[PDB]
């Protein structure tokens, strides 16, 4: 099990102004530290903040969390159930910002909420480091859902920031499940208006590059995978389903020909984003499941699964071009949910 820790600093704060925090399993022997990313939605006004903190209230508040979680998928240390890094340092981050991990905001006498995501990631590294952090040589910063896109974000400022707290040695790296959206036409008739409302409501922050290119106004851009990618330093691995169901409730999609040409031109732009990405494993199904689900080693595309994949990926970033028999760029070509086998029933 993974022990939570309230953070020290306890201005830095959940929503309600609750004490953010973390729950971490140390494994002494080794060198390796993941840090996940909890995912939820988000909320971007009073009266959707109001809403989600009387049934939501984990996701805004620390009060009520567990003094132990289990970890599972990518976090468990069990190497039958994490093929990957079972033996790594492990930590889970749970969201409670409801900002996409984007928020630099303090309650106040203006604020009913705080918004504090990307200092929350700091904060949480910061303190890491007193705790075995600072011997690492891999931080691999991983998150499922509003934390995929919590990565893209984050990843390079906490590269930025142990490199000047005077760590260099230790590599940043991103695994982004299932936060890589398409900003689409819908099916019916947005996730852009409510992104762009919730980042001045949260006084949220997009990677600097990111915002340099399509600047004031303009930060929503920076929250679709595809748009803030290009602009990352650090080396991000990309976990997406082709059909996600986030993606498809967005569109408003829950079959005749329109939408049959519809679901299959979903699939074939996600595909088209990945063509650049070199690490990447794109299956063809229509899920909402994530990479810490126990049964995470089950699906494959080519014949490789994702702890496969992601070792592969470790393997090439090696000190010391391709991997013989070790692919690292994995995104299904068929066309219709389903058409891999090995998709989650
Ligand atoms: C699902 C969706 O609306 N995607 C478009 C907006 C968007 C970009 N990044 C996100 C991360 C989490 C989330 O809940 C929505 C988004
Ligand atoms: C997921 C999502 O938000 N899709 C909508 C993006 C969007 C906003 N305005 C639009 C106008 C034309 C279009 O092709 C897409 C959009
Ligand atoms: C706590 O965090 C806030 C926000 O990051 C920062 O301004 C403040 O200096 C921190 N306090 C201490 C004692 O480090």
């Amino acid at each position: 099990d993974l022990r939570l820790h309230l953070l020290l600093n306890t201005s830095v704060t959940c929503n309600d102004g609750s004490p953010a925090g973390y729950y971490l399993k140390e494994s002494r022997g080794s060198r390796r530290w993941l840090l996940f990313l909890e995912g939820g939605w988000y909320c971007f006004n009073r009266e959707n903040c109001d809403s989600r903190y009387d049934t939501m209230r984990r996701l805004m508040s620390s009060r009520d969390w567990p003094r132990t979680r289990t970890g599972t998928g990518i976090l468990s240390s069990q190497p039958e159930e994490n093929p990957y890094w079972w033996n790594a340092n492990m930590v889970f981050i749970p969201y409670c910002s409801s900002d996409v991990w984007s928020g630099a905001s303090s309650k106040s006498e203006k604020n009913e909420y705080a918004f504090m995501g990307a200092l929350i990631i700091q904060e949480v590294v910061r303190e890491l480091l007193g705790r075995g952090l600072s011997g690492a040589k891999v931080l691999l910063l991983a998150g499922s859902s509003a934390g995929g896109t919590g990565v893209l974000l984050n990843v390079d400022r906490v590269a930025e920031q142990l490199e000047k707290l005077g760590y260099p040695a230790i590599q940043v790296r991103g695994l982004a499940d299932s936060g890589w959206f398409l900003d689409n036409k819908q099916y019916r008739h947005a996730p852009t208006e409510a992104i762009r409302r919730g980042i001045r409501y949260w006084n949220g922050v997009v990677p600097e590059r990111c915002r340099r290119q399509f600047q004031e106004g303009e930060e929503w851009n920076c929250f679709f995978g595809y748009k803030v990618y290009p602009t990352l330093r650090s080396p991000v691995f990309v976990v997406q389903w082709l059909f996600d169901e986030a993606q498809l409730t967005v569109d408003n999609v829950h079959v005749q020909e329109g939408l049959r040409l519809y679901i299959q031109n979903l699939g074939r732009e996600l595909r088209h984003t990945l063509k650049d990405v070199p690490a990447s494993f794109a299956p063809a199904c229509l899920s909402h499941e994530i990479i810490i689900r126990s049964h995470w080693t089950d699906v494959q595309v080519k014949g490789t699964s994702l702890p496969r994949a992601l070792h592969c990926w470790d393997r090439s970033l090696h000190d010391s071009t391709p991997l013989k028999g070790c692919p690292v760029h994995l995104v299904d070509s068929c066309p219709w949910p389903h058409c891999n086998p090995s998709c989650p029933t």
